[PDB]
């Protein structure tokens, strides 16, 4: 477990500028894709980042690191954690709305064998949203160079670029990215972020959503 | 040999637009870098592409693949063309001006010995010019997911960054960089580069001097 060491301070970074500001348009994009619903699973909750900010009224969160779901229990109580692997979800088919991962796939053991959880979890037309970093923009770079100089959760990842997703979902029904700055990126961040974009960088996260 | 069957289309993209575009950028930053001297030596020659462009009286090219000698020996004649490795040059100390190694160090096997062997023929007060494509910049996200599926010759490919360098060498005496845009910018190009270095990228070319 990779992030057996990480849970504490996993949001440490959060409080930072740079790190407030990609945070937000993160969590910006990802509005930008959340549907209607009433139930909503997160595969790899983590330290519940997203379950406290969420409104779904009903919410549950899957997470098999021990150190990570100690936190996120405490953060975000409202939420029923479940202690699982995406590879094998404890759920009846067809039983929410939507289905919710956020930078897992980076981390998960099967990716097809999640994808095909989460499908089978999510009701009719139920809504998959995914969130991988992007693996052409430069925080891979930094991420994978920091990932061989044995950095965790680093050296444990894999990178996805959109294209993969698309590869084994299809086409999304509706697409979102953010962050075009880069990490070594100077404030006033707006200015950065624009320029990023103009400068043909591939997002830090991309965002889909597939029914 | 990883550029077996490169070495034909290999200088290919430089006539896209773009590549026209990087590939000039290069060029720029690495001629405002090169000492006065009258002789030179290119560990990785290649394709003879930037010994064909270069002032120096007295030019030698070294270059382990036979595929891209081939090419090189054809492009750049005005050059002595040496069939070795960077791990062992064939030639007594202090017998060059100036050494140059671009975007070799990340396919050699002994990055340390290779550089040892550059200073060791360096004659004294002469110079050693590395360029490498910077690892942190998106271009090694591009060419690190390239290398992992598959694709020659980025599936042999080390990426170092200019902490690595002055690691190796210790503090440069002066600097060079170049292509801050994106590997998917779009024209026109100058913006797009101008873009990239306010969005905090890193160059797709870092260039160093040591003494
Ligand atoms: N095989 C697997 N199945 C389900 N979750 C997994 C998994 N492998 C790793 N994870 C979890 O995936 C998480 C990646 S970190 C992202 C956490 C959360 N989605 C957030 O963005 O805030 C980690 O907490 C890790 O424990
Ligand atoms: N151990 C080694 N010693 C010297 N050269 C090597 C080497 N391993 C690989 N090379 C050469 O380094 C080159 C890198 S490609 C760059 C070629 C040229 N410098 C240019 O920028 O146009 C390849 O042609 C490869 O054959």
């Amino acid at each position: 477990d990779p992030f057996a060491s990480l849970a504490e301070a996993y949001e440490a970074w959060y409080g930072t500028p740079l790190g407030a500001y990609v945070i937000a348009e993160e969590e910006r994009a990802l509005k930008g894709l959340l549907p209607p619903g009433e139930s909503l699973l997160e595969v790899g909750a983590g330290t519940g980042y997203w379950l406290r900010r969420l409104p779904y009224p009903q919410k549950v969160g899957v997470e098999p690191s021990e150190a990570m779901l100690a936190v996120g229990r405490r953060r975000a109580p409202e939420a029923t954690w479940v202690r699982a692997w995406g590879e094998a979800l404890p759920f009846p088919g067809e039983s929410f709305d939507v289905v919710l991962l956020f930078t897992t796939l980076e981390f998960v053991e099967d990716v097809e064998r999640v994808l095909l959880e989460a499908r089978r979890v999510l009701r009719p037309g139920g809504a998959l949203v995914v969130g991988v970093l992007e693996a052409l923009s430069p925080w891979a770079a930094l991420y994978r160079r920091l990932g061989e100089k044995g950095v965790l959760p680093w050296a444990q990842a894999r990178f996805l670029a959109r294209e993969d997703l698309k590869a084994l979902l299809g086409p999304p029904e509706a697409e979102g990215e953010a962050v075009f700055l880069a990490p070594e990126a100077h404030p006033p961040y707006e200015e950065a972020d624009l320029a990023g974009r103009r400068a043909g960088n591939r997002p830090a996260l991309y965002l889909g959503r597939w029914r």
